[PDB]
């Protein structure tokens, strides 16, 4: 039947259950006790698979404004934006993300998936194109499966490769180059000067994807983008409330006088539900304390210093050289490596994202900690203990 | 530019906004006083185009149980239900869904669109076939976009139709049916019972979204499916937090053993963040209540018979002859007196939904009231009255 297709992810599931390790996509935060402490499986365990950036989730000011709309507003909007839908803390949402990025324009989505696959869909039609990083996130993909347009691939942040493959598309037809500003699989970032300034030179607009950076990237926190003197260039900005923010949703900002008009035709946007008045009060509040969250900024980068740090001194191979976000991504030798590695540091206390094939290429295997501002020097340390523990026995450093 | 395809639109707008009515895609509730009421243009408006069905949004044991989960686990979860992701409150959601539906299965995602586009592309792929109603919602369509399946439609609530069309189709290939039990366009009700009949005559799955019923169809709230004896024979069954639920999010839940491997496979419940702890505890506490709301239930109906039985007295022209469900869908006969119709309600203190071309077939220009069972006798009364007061001023009745 329909279902028959899932056997073989069945099998692969169960395969890895064999093993004896926990069932990684099954792990619940029974308790959470801040940003950084959960009670997993009856146990202290330190989070460090989280995107919590800003260790916005348990801030008092994005709390109380949560309860205060539950109050006012009750649970739930009513329906599509475009509908009976739009409460006020939605314009508020929305101006906080203009104030934030300095832009005139600001589409809030119901969520960061939603906003990639609606604003792609619906930028590029059919003939024109779109042209992203090969591994640009899941979100851009389905964005560029639902859209009409041609899509083109290019090399992982290679230049060359962007402006060779742009290079030979017909130079009329409108152009959107999809980029993003921290690439969350080994926490690397792009080469957003030298990409924007080729895709400047064949005509084509930049979307760029700053979910990774929101907060911490840049003079005013707007990302990479902002970090690399591109302010003014980044056609549209994207981005997520589901990292730094705080909570769940998507948006889209941009200067472009006519990007309203998404609005009108952005099926993802027109046809679901607006975001609760909690989630865009929350959302409204956090995104105007990251606007000056200075404290939280310098501690997140340097937790992620710290563990980055740490763990390349004690022989991890790690997905970056340098320290250029706060994920740092240790990359094993095979699948079992990752496993056993995985479920002992759980077991002593601490909880990281595995990352596996086909999350990864077929030649990869990595364990991915996403670092948290509020983490606290002594946690880094713990973990860095945890990491060297874990690591001696199982023999991978 | 990738924007000039929307000029069209801007333009189309802009000569709305110049026959003087009111933005209605702007429409904001700066407060809201009830499930029923908000202050709209500075007047105390009566809402009809929410659809809030069961006013849970100001539920006090919803917005206690928001409440608590905002202060117990903060304003977001961490991520990816497949990574740090998976709260308490998301396993209480499912269960809550089980529960009510009474199935083993259910899979909650970040929106009902979602919910759609995920399951719809997810369980049929490549030479495989989804067959849906002509009318199907927008989000079962993307779906069918977002897939790589063929793509079958039929002639709306066309039993006939759906049966010769399944019966041209290869025998061996799987087969997904997809069905609404009350479509939100005219809300009229599906013949589920001989539609699935037909469904299970060739072999197919049959997936019924029941969005726009849960809650008060069948013995126990499953929907359009549970009144007309389907229990037990529907393989899928979708909804959405938005409605009845009063908040966001959405669902599928199914008996098949396989069911909860789609986790495994299904990109938008994969790739995107999971559901703040206040949306799924707030949405865990309605769905329960919804269980047993019978006093709600049965004020929501009465509400529905009386202002569709007093539109209809009246001489409106109505999208359905008999009162099927929660919509009461007003047909006019031009887009100008759908306007002013729409404004002359606005201004006496009234929200309805309007809808037009292309919302709506080029031929159909629709008021869609949708029914709360927290409006009172008293406010179906005044809506009757304004109605008729809009109308004969409008010349419409
Ligand atoms: C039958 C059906 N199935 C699914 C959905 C999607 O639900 P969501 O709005 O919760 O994502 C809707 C949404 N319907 C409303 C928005 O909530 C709309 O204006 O389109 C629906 O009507
Ligand atoms: C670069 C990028 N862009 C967009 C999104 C989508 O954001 P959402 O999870 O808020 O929908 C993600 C999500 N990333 C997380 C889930 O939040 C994941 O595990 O995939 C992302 O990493």
């Amino acid at each position: 039947d329909l279902l028959s297709k899932f056997d073989g992810l069945i099998a692969e599931r169960q395969k890895l259950l064999d093993s004896g390790v926990t069932d990684p996509f099954a792990i619940v935060m029974e308790q959470v006790k801040s940003p950084t402490e959960a009670v997993i499986r009856g146990k202290d365990t330190i989070l460090l698979g989280t995107y919590n950036y800003m260790g916005m989730t348990f801030d008092p000011d994005v709390i109380a404004a949560g309860k205060e709309a539950l109050e006012k507003f009750g649970s739930g909007t009513y329906g599509s934006r475009m509908l009976n839908g739009t409460f006020h803390d939605h314009m508020e949402v929305e101006q906080a993300l203009r104030d934030f990025y300095g832009t005139t324009g600001a589409i809030v989505f119901s969520t960061g998936y939603m906003a990639n696959l609606g604003i792609i869909s619906t930028l590029a039609g059919k003939g024109e194109y779109v042209i992203l990083d090969a591994d640009s996130h899941a979100s851009i993909y389905d964005g560029c499966q639902q859209g009409n347009a041609e899509i083109v691939r290019f090399r992982h942040n290679s230049v060359e490769d962007l402006d060779k493959r742009l290079g030979r598309l017909p130079k009329e037809p409108a152009k959107l180059v999809v980029l993003e500003g921290v690439y969350s699989m080994l926490g690397d970032i792009a080469p957003l000067k030298e990409m924007v300034a080729v895709a400047k030179k064949h005509g084509a607009m930049v979307l760029v994807d700053e979910a990774h950076s929101m907060g911490f990237f840049g003079p005013n926190g707007r990302g990479v983008y902002e970090a690399q003197g591109l302010e003014g260039q980044i056609d549209f900005v994207v981005g997520t409330f589901s990292k730094s923010v705080g909570t769940v949703g998507g948006f889209v900002v941009s200067n472009h006088p006519k990007f309203e008009a998404v609005r009108l035709a952005c099926r993802p946007y027109i046809f679901t539900a607006s975001l609760p008045p909690s989630v865009v009060a929350t959302a409204t509040t956090s995104i105007r304390k990251l606007m000056t969250a200075h404290e939280k900024r310098e501690r997140l980068w340097s937790n992620a210093r710290a563990l980055h740090g740490g763990l390349k001194a004690m022989g991890f191979r790690l997905g970056t050289e340098t320290c250029d976000s706060a994920i740092v991504a240790v990359m094993l030798e095979d699948q079992e490596q990752a496993a056993m590695m995985w479920q002992a540091l759980l077991d002593g206390g601490l909880y990281v994202n595995m990352a596996r094939p086909p999350a990864t290429p077929a030649g990869t295997f990595l364990l991915r900690c996403s670092i948290c501002a509020e983490h606290t020097p002594a946690q880094i340390q713990t973990v860095l203990g945890m990491f060297q523990a874990a690591g001696r026995a199982v023999g991978v450093i």
